[PDB]
């Protein structure tokens, strides 16, 4: 009947979509987001980030995040919660602080404890740390890495695990979906967390790909298995496949085969629990404002109509 029913038929936990609060006032959008044939899981695109949830130190703000959880709860959808420690979308107080290891650690831990406890029981997974790596596999020079060092990553995991012992704790990153230094470094982050003694349950593969330059099914699968071999689960967390504009029939067909291979890679890897697309309609994609000249990244167009990519995903799911 749809992407999520097809996904569950193959043993995945869900097919899902990100969303954001301004889109929840569009009744046609909400109708399809709420179609559980297609979406069994929701991620908030913005309202669980640090700037949204802790705009001032120890001053938490949950209304916008809770509005997304309320929509998922209405529909019986699972939630992925996104994201606790990330260098982007930080409030001014974090980025402008004069910190010591001890003072920034205390602020970070308090952020994690508060936000994870707030959403205790409500999340399938958290993206505990996002985007910790450079492309060469070195650590990104975020405030957290500059002040705390590598230990910030396992400390974050351990803090989240104390606050909610049942939720799956993920490390989430982009360009870790294909073989290379960054993916190896992400495997090493799993290993480092466990060597510290902290819990990590999953690796989140963003999957922000480009039409005609998408990793192949074989390389996707080799990489997924490289993480599941470590005793963690995997998911594609932010899938979109942006095209160089303008859209054409040929590019739409190529985008279908690109999405097809991602779904098929996940089915072929035991331990791949699901796929989340980063929103579901081109109308609301983040892409065009960030990647100049690119767009039309999703399985529905800006008029809420299925594109050939929808059929590619169904075909990759074996439906
Ligand atoms: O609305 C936008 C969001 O869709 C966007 O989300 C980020 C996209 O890049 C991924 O790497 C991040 O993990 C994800 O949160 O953030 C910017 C915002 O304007
Ligand atoms: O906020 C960041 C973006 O800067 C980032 O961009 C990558 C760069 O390498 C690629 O071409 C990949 O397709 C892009 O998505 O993307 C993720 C986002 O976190
Ligand atoms: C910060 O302190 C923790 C001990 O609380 C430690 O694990 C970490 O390595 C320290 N980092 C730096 C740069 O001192």
């Amino acid at each position: 009947a749809g992407l999520n029913t097809a996904a569950k038929a193959k043993g995945l936990k869900y097919f899902g979509s990100a969303t954001d609060n301004p889109e929840l006032t569009d009744s046609a959008y909400v109708a399809q987001l709420s179609n559980t044939d297609d979406f069994g899981q929701i991620t908030p695109g913005n309202s669980m980030k640090w700037d949204a949830t802790e705009p001032s130190q120890n001053s938490f703000s949950f209304a916008n995040g809770d509005a997304v959880v309320n929509l998922a709860n209405k529909n019986g959808q699972l939630m992925r919660c996104h994201t606790l420690v990330w260098h982007s979308q930080l409030p001014n107080w974090v980025s402008s602080g004069s910190w010591t290891n001890a003072t920034l650690l205390a602020a970070m831990k308090n952020h994690i404890t508060n936000v994870v406890t707030h959403y205790k029981g409500k999340c399938y997974a958290w993206d505990v740390v996002n985007e910790a790596l450079n492309e060469d596999g070195t650590f990104r020079n975020s405030v957290f890495y500059q002040i705390i060092g590598p230990a910030y990553i396992p400390i974050a995991f351990a803090t989240a695990a104390a606050a909610d012992p049942d939720v799956k704790l993920y490390y989430n990153d982009y360009n870790i979906e294909y073989s290379g230094a960054k993916a190896t470094a992400a495997q090493n982050i799993v290993k480092m967390i466990k060597a510290y003694g902290a819990k990590i349950d999953g690796v989140g593969l963003q999957a922000h790909f480009i039409v005609g330059s998408t990793p192949s099914q074989s390389d996707l699968t080799t990489v997924l298995k490289g993480y599941t071999a470590l005793g963690v689960e995997v998911a594609y967390t932010e899938l979109d496949i942006r095209m160089q504009l303008p859209s054409t029939a040929a590019k739409l067909a190529q985008q279908s085969t690109d999405f097809q291979g991602v779904a098929a890679a996940c089915v072929s890897t035991t331990g791949c629990v699901g796929v989340t697309i980063w929103d579901w309609t081109d109308k609301y994609s983040w892409v065009p404002s960030v990647f100049q000249g690119y767009g039309a990244p999703l399985p529905w167009d800006e008029n809420y109509v299925k594109k050939p990519a929808y059929d590619g995903l169904m075909a990759g799911l074996g439906a």
